């Protein structure tokens, strides 16, 4: 039987996610014989991240990119795995979404509604591009920093002196270019394929933030679908997470020269004293399990 399903994100044609989105669905489409068709939504055609999946949790045949700090919302421990300068190091992260806790964890979402499809994607190295350079935590006062509308990301701006500034990343480039903000934070292809250099001609590498993305539909509708369709479903977008794991490292080069030539100037930065202030926000979430942070940094090692 034939199924349909769509495929919502923020990121541009091209971009790198744009480009996994595609291996994704070709994959898929092999292994179906073409039973199986991923319809791609790109630009946030189809709204809001936080939308999307509320639309997925009442049964609609659509998936979302997210994150474990937006997954917070619904089960509250996932937020630590969301927190500043956790590891520099993606098989570290991947121990833990590899590990039992996050087992439990995808377990209990389904129970909420939320079903984890793609667990492993690279999303990259979150980094800041502004409109004045950003060298020194003394740097981001006064500054209005765009983040997503997520609880873990805006304590973490907050903790080092910024204000946050949250919404949707379908509305930041106007924003950005009224100067109601004066950054944006996210990996360079993002930044890159949102056009931000075209505004803001500093970008500063505090990597604040080794990034793994999720997929995510609502168990309502995966419930529905045979047991043959689901494996082909999870091993392909296994697969795709695994090619992230290549592409997004691959394509660092080619996204700073690009940067570069849209006259962006590229920021060392003493990461430092950025991961002093951050690392506050793990002792900012009162309803958290006792013991949560150490038992998460006892798994990254
Ligand atoms: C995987 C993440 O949720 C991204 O979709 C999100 O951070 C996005 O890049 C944004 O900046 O809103
Ligand atoms: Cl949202
Ligand atoms: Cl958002």
């Amino acid at each position: 039987a034939n199924v349909s399903i769509k495929v919502a994100y923020e990121n541009n044609p091209g971009e790198p996610f744009d480009e996994v989105m595609h291996y994704w669905k070709d994959d898929l489409a092999k292994r179906s014989n073409g039973e199986i068709t991923l319809e791609l939504y790109p630009s946030s055609q189809l709204g809001s991240k936080k939308d999307v999946t509320e639309q997925a949790m009442m049964g609609l045949n659509v998936v979302t990119i997210s994150d474990v700090g937006f997954l917070a919302e619904y089960d509250p421990d996932l937020g630590v795995l969301y927190g500043p300068f956790l590891t520099d190091d993606p098989a570290q992260l991947f121990k833990v979404y590899d590990g039992p806790w996050f087992k439990e964890k995808s377990e209990e979402l389904k129970k909420k509604g939320i079903h984890i499809v793609m667990p492993n994607y690279l999303y990259g190295i979150r980094q800041i591009i502004s409109k004045k350079p950003i060298r020194t935590p003394e740097d981001l006062k006064g500054m209005k920093i765009r983040v997503p509308n997520n609880v873990m990301q805006i304590k973490t701006f907050e903790a080092m002196g910024a204000t946050p500034t949250p919404m949707p990343l379908g509305e930041t480039f106007p924003a950005l270019a009224q100067g109601v903000i004066d950054g944006v934070e996210n990996p360079i292809s993002v930044l890159y394929g949102q056009k931000f250099q075209e505004e803001a001609k500093y970008l500063s590498k505090v990597g604040y933030l080794t990034n793994v993305a999720l997929i995510v539909g609502g168990e309502a509708f995966f419930s529905t679908l045979p047991e043959d369709q689901l494996k082909m479903i999870h091993e392909s977008a296994y697969d795709a997470g695994l090619y992230s794991q290549k592409l997004t490292i691959e394509k660092d080069n080619e996204m700073i020269e690009k940067m570069k030539e849209a006259g962006v100037e590229i920021i060392d930065v003493d990461r430092a004293p950025f991961k002093a202030l951050a690392e506050k926000v793990y002792t900012q979430f009162p309803e958290w399990s006792p013991g949560l942070y150490d038992k998460i940094k006892a798994e990254l090692n």
